[PDB]
């Protein structure tokens, strides 16, 4: 997909008539193949899997921030005639299906966020995470990233993992491009997301958190929210992965 093209890439299914688009959205290193195993089971749906700036097919896609991120992400619907969607979106997507849901997306149903930060509390909080992040650019712009997220993976939001659920995460995270996955982690920082709470708690939309039973982290964050939260039993920050039947469960609870 061309470095200029305005609308993102994402593999398109189509359902039945009458019902909304299920538009996915992945986390940091991942693409549109993420929640492929969990959204085919929701095949009376028409489901859009989205590849984010820098990841997957929208890889030669630069962002500086949000704005560009939304922006595209829009035209991206308005490419498919998309009218009627929910968005589904994990840790990074999910921030990014906030981010874009709070300044105005015409035609949205509601936004299913499994593991994704609502902000920072203040601007010391944030500074530290622009440290944080400078840190992990930097790794992604001089490492093999197999080695970078050997690293990445051991970070205490993926305590819960195994090595062998690591091992097969950081061999699947390094069919990536170090130089625009730091593009796409400094352009969408956490350091650079306002606090979100005050929008969701004034939120014309229909809001759903979804959170993994071993995700302390953000089951803590989930529980500020005014939003239902629905905790998947065995499963870590990324429960659609180690528990799909458990997440196509909570989907059926919100969708159906
Ligand atoms: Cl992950
Ligand atoms: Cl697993």
């Amino acid at each position: 997909v061309p470095r200029g093209s305005m609308i993102l890439h994402a593999q398109a299914k189509h359902g039945k008539p009458g019902l909304p688009w299920l538009v996915f959205l992945h986390g940091f290193s991942g693409d549109c193949h993420e929640w492929q195993e969990v959204g085919e089971a929701f095949a009376d749906y028409s489901r859009l899997y989205v590849d984010l700036p820098g990841h997957g097919g929208s890889a030669a896609i630069s962002v500086d921030g949000f704005d560009d991120v939304t922006d595209l992400l829009r035209k991206t619907l308005v490419s498919y005639n998309i009218l009627d969607f929910w968005l589904v979106g994990f840790s990074l997507g999910g921030r990014v299906a906030m981010m874009a849901a709070c300044q105005g997306l015409a035609g949205l149903c509601g936004v299913i966020v499994e593991g994704g930060h609502p902000g920072l509390q203040n601007a010391e909080q944030r500074a530290e995470r622009q440290r944080s992040d400078r840190q992990w650019v930097q790794r992604f712009l001089t490492e093999p990233l197999t080695a970078v997220f050997a690293d990445w993976y051991q970070q205490p939001v993926f305590a819960s993992l195994n090595d062998d659920q690591r091992r097969e995460l950081v061999a699947l995270r390094s069919n990536n491009n170090g130089a625009t996955l730091a593009a796409m982690l400094e352009a969408t920082s956490l350091a650079v997301q306002p606090d979100l709470r005050a929008n969701l708690s004034a939120r014309t939309f229909a809001f759903y958190y979804l959170c993994g039973e071993r995700d302390s982290k953000f089951r803590a964050l989930a529980a500020e929210l005014a939003a239902d939260c629905h905790v998947i039993p065995r499963a870590g920050h990324n429960a659609h992965r180690e528990n799909p039947a458990g997440v196509i469960a909570s989907l059926a609870q919100i969708l159906r």
